[PDB]
């Protein structure tokens, strides 16, 4: 294997699934792909990611308390809305992914209870057999969060080496105060979760094809 | 295998601070940042703006930074005060400064030296391109994360290459510098990347960086 050719199976070969077998990575993996996601850099080398890895009963009971959690509207989001955060290009490209993933579930947009459905199992992590809890410093800002992400990519190409699918979610920080109860996690906000395992390639949703914007529209060369 | 080439990327991929003057051919430049753009972000929102710069333009640049910093104009979209660092990740930074700064040769009362090695960073340790990363204006937490998933994915489609690179928040701190000099408007600096191929005879790239262990970081529970 070229590292060339590695690198553009790796990163184009991570997707964002979204519906999983129920078979476990083997601890040993899991492991060796951790160990492997700590290698990621950031400013002045601080690694300000703390992750909590959930499997078995209690990744069970984590699922139920969220479910439990978003029926009683108990939202206990640790980073605010910031207005105008998609506007122009921005809000194309996410009226444009919901199409698509709306089109791949055979769901339109007004038929509010299947969209209820679709979000109750993601809740549930899409069946994955395990989720990844990225915790951040209560001090997070942008610079911090930037080295969050850094962390987050490294740790999905790192499963995707392996053949494990995962599913980064914002969804999963909705219920912040929930996911600190249940695995005993104090002074610390949640940024994002990340649902892994095997995908399940049967799933009309692990079809969709989400489009990129392509060099014009991102970067520009000067010389 | 998949596995080898994973670890041989991540790990491989070090903070360069010393470069040959040799570019980067063109079109392994076109396909590392196309490459990079299959980075996954929030809704797709893919929020980056990217600005590479290269020869008498890159020149021109690091001349325009060398003299803001002389001048003390420093000008940042992203404050970074101190005591941001706090506990185990104070101690972080400091065992990092200490590791840099000893294969620099360069003591902490050493002002005069100090001054000279900061310079050299504003001129991207000698690279021949810099790549400066561009995010919204109201840019917060979820999108900063977005940006650092494509940094991330960007330094890698370089090691994957043999391209060495070095990330630095020093550049964001002449953001008004950087707008200016490259005709940028309405959007933040967060971070510059310098690459091209390391000068492995330079003391300051044989330098390694650890981390902390899996049990420090990661929690794993049933
Ligand atoms: N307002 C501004 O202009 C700011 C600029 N920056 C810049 O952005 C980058 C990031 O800064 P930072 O993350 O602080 O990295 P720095 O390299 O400045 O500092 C990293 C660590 O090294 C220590 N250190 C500094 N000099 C020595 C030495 N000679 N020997 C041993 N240890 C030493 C620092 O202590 P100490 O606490 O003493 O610095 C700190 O613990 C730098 O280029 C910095 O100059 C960062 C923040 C604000
Ligand atoms: C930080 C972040 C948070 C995300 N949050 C969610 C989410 O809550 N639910 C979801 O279905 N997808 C979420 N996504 C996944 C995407 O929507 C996806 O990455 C984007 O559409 C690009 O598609 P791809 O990853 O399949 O290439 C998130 C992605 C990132 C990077
Ligand atoms: C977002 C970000 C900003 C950084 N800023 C600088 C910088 O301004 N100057 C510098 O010499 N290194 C900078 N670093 C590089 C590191 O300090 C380095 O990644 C860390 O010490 C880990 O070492 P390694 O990348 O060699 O493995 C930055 C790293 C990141 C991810």
């Amino acid at each position: 294997v070229d590292l060339a050719q590695a690198a553009e199976r790796l990163i184009k070969g991570r997707r964002a699934v979204r519906a999983f077998r129920p078979d476990e990575v083997p601890e040993e993996t899991m492991r060796a792909v951790f160990e492997l996601a700590g290698h990621a850099p950031s400013n002045s080398n601080t690694q300000p990611w703390h992750v909590e890895v959930v499997s078995g009963a209690a990744r069970d009971r984590l699922a139920e308390a969220l479910v439990t959690a978003h029926a009683e509207e108990r939202v206990t989001v640790d980073f605010p809305y910031r207005e105008g955060l998609f506007q122009g290009v921005l809000q194309e490209r996410r009226a444009d992914f919901g199409s698509r993933l709306y089109a791949a579930l055979g769901i339109a947009r007004d038929q509010t209870d299947l969209l209820q459905g679709y979000n109750t199992e993601s809740l549930r992590f899409y069946g994955a057999p395990h989720v990844a809890m990225l915790f951040a410093p209560n001090n997070t800002e942008a610079r911090i969060a930037g080295d969050m992400g850094i962390y987050a990519q490294t740790l999905m190409l790192a499963m995707t080496a392996h053949g494990i699918a995962s599913c980064p979610q914002a969804l999963l920080s909705f219920y912040a105060d929930t996911v600190r109860a249940e695995l005993g996690v104090e002074n610390r906000k949640l940024l994002m979760g990340i649902s892994f395992g095997y995908a399940d390639d049967t799933a009309a949703v692990n079809g969709v094809r989400i489009p990129r914007a392509g060099l014009s529209e991102t970067t520009r060369f000067s010389r």
